[PDB]
């Protein structure tokens, strides 16, 4: 298609999971849901590299032409679950890969810290993070309807479109 | 005082630095290379896990914490962040914390420190000014200890932490 | 206690916030809106100027500092950073500091806070955990003061700052 | 292509590095050590100033920018930030930008880079992945040029910048 969406929240009832679901559906992308895609904690031993899930993670990330990286803001940073998943990876999978960042925060001043955390880590693996970044609040998520609210759809639209533009370049 | 090793690798350099500090100053030690937690999932039953309970108790008990982490991809280890996701200001509020990052070289270290500092402030911890970046040259793997060159810097770090803790 | 207004704009919101704190908590006040310093150039003759001498002297004399800044382009004001460039850990070492940023809206505020935080610890200052982001809704321009909705948040900020100062 | 020297010091190392790049790739050059601006105050009259109009014009016409800055107190120079405060996304939107920071050594460099990356993204610029930290060893002051050991890295940096600009 050939885009990929990664849900960074490990909570099955997490808001980030809903945002990711919507994007994956509307824009016909691959979807990695960390709430369902449970990895072991990276520990650096050889057998972990043989793990089915680990090989799948690498495979699906490499084939992606562009990645929408979503994460909830936990303690002013990305989820430990998402960071752990990335710890299995490297520039091998991310080099020059167009990445759009989206953080789901709960409080008032939350969101930017998670984004910066993700941007720094992504740049660390030589990814190409696009300028436009998005912070979602509870008001942007329609839990009862398992989708995002109308108020945020335009922003997401622009995010994905800018990502696609960088991907074509 | 409590020392927390943020590297999940049993052979990690960060574990060596953490062990040295813990033994030299007779502190409590939480070693994430042995202290294995499930990946946070936000479930209530998970938060009731004995290990999670233990983590909370030992952190809140601590008068001061030396927080060590390797730099993985310009940030703290996922293992450490995952452990922290189980916790909150209830365990960290106003608690004196000293930051130490072990990087593989180059320009590594600061990103991990900043990541940790931001997260710790997020849980209302009292992060002291002095922060330390260790490189492979500062670690003696053969003898499973730190190199002589960094010992004074570590001493300065701990003593400043103690100063903030007693104040 | 010393309050520093980071906004160079005479009509800026940050100036209103700063003036409020200085007035109600009877503190010293450095207003970069009219405390005009030249652009740092590293020349020795600059440190001879009475304003920079005054800046250094009032910072060292302060028992605790409330550092306010607008968020310009996801960072602290150039005016404030320029003023800080004249200074160093000589004036800031272990200085209790509380951060406050004023943002135009949206997702602004945090970047300026982090910027100031990183710079402040860079000069070895003791930045307290509690930090504030003020939005237009927190500023009562018509009455040239802060809104009632933010007064006790500031109160808490000053309280925590004082606590760190006493200890 | 445009090269911006962030150091306001006429004898700054950053000025040396900037001059090397500007001459090697025959680029435009804005030298803040001699391109003096007033402290931004937000008043309409300032935008009438020749230097301000010049700054805006030369930035917009640039197809790519190499942004250099010394690390002052774990951040970009106040001189550079002040200059950027005059500008906005109107001049930087989708502009390819390569970051380079000159640090006095130690753990310095990353903080200045992060500061610049955050601010640049704040004005909607397109900051490339590759970033460079130059240290004293990478600068030959007596020869008024960069050391041979860093010439390759600088080349790779400019080449990646060109690639993103040709997109
Ligand atoms: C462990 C934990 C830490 C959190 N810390 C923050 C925070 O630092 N800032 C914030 O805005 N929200 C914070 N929240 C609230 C989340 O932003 C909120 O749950 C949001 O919906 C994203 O999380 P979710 O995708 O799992 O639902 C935290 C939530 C959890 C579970
Ligand atoms: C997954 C992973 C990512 C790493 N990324 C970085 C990096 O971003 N910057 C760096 O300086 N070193 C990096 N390294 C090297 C580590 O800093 C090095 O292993 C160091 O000894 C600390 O890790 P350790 O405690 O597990 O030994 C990375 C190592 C691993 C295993
Ligand atoms: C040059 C400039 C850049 C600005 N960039 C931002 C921004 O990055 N984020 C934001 O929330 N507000 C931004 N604003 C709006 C200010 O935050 C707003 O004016 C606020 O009141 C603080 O500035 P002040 O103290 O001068 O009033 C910017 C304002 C100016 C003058
Ligand atoms: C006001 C000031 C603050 C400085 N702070 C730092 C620092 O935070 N980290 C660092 O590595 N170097 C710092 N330095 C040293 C500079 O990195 C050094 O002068 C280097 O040559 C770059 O600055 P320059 O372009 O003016 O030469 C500082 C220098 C000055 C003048």
């Amino acid at each position: 298609m050939n885009m990929l969406v990664i849900n960074g929240t490990p909570r099955k009832h997490g808001r980030t999971r809903i945002a990711a679901s919507y994007i994956a559906a509307l824009y016909h992308t691959d979807l990695i849901d960390l709430s369902e895609f449970v990895l072991p904690v990276f520990n650096g031993e050889a057998e972990q590299s043989e793990l089915l899930k680990v090989q799948e993670l690498k495979q699906r990330v490499t084939k992606a032409d562009a990645i929408v990286l979503l994460s909830p803001e936990y303690h002013s940073g990305m989820s430990g679950a998402l960071k752990n998943a990335l710890d299995f990876l490297s520039s091998e999978q991310f080099k020059y890969k167009p990445v759009a960042l989206l953080a789901v925060a709960g409080g008032g001043d939350g969101g930017i810290n998670a984004l910066n955390n993700m941007r720094t880590v992504m740049r660390g693996v030589y990814a190409n993070v696009i300028p436009k970044q998005l912070v979602l609040k509870p008001v942007h998520i329609d839990v009862e309807n398992a989708t995002v609210a109308e108020n945020i759809k335009e922003s997401i639209k622009e995010l994905v479109e800018e990502l696609s533009m960088f991907a074509k370049a």
